[PDB]
């Protein structure tokens, strides 16, 4: 459907979010995994402007629709 | 590589993990991300006994190679 | 007052439950984290029942009332 | 002893992070659950740091000494 839930990964250098995790890789990166809950078009554009980002890389988006 | 990390998630119902997160959808979904590091092949290993078992659905492995 | 959010926070070796963090310390310990929310009262029994558990350790509460 | 690990919570408004957790409260507040670990000296000065800064309340720093 539309609503649902999304886990937005992805490696660096809003009432959307449920929850996120920020792991250490190394000194430089970071991986953050959100949890999205909400309309799927919502969460897509989220994802959308994470993306856009510099620094930004490997984004993944899952997405689980009710 | 073979060597990196990666992400396991999946909806519910080991040296390998570094960190698991566990998101309630609602009273019978639990949405499960688990953030894994060590060789490729070990992880899709342990990615393929999570699937493996009942209960388990939409299980996605993001892998992440250094 | 007795609504709000919690952190119980434990070493080891329900629709409370928000959303609950494992990290791996080492081969035999697990650090765990729960965010809970709902009756301060139920949020405290929670806590009890896993403090109870034998392997549990260093068992801590932090209550946040709204 | 000097060296473990420690978990810092917060409400809002390193290498020494193994990870961190946001979960969301409600519009205006975050809930944030950090995980760190190294010298004990280095993490109380990094909780300092954070609960220095307006916006964060409730700060609370559990240490774990291995
Ligand atoms: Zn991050
Ligand atoms: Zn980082
Ligand atoms: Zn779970
Ligand atoms: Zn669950
Ligand atoms: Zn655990
Ligand atoms: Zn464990
Ligand atoms: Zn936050
Ligand atoms: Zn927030």
């Amino acid at each position: 459907g539309t609503q649902g839930f999304a886990v937005l990964s992805y490696v660096y250098e809003h009432d959307l979010s449920v929850a996120t995790l920020h792991v250490h890789i190394n000194h430089d990166d970071c991986l953050e995994i959100a949890v999205l809950k909400g309309d799927m078009g919502d969460v897509q554009h989220f994802a959308d402007d994470v993306i856009a980002q510099r620094g930004v890389r490997h984004g993944h988006l899952q997405c689980l629709p009710k």
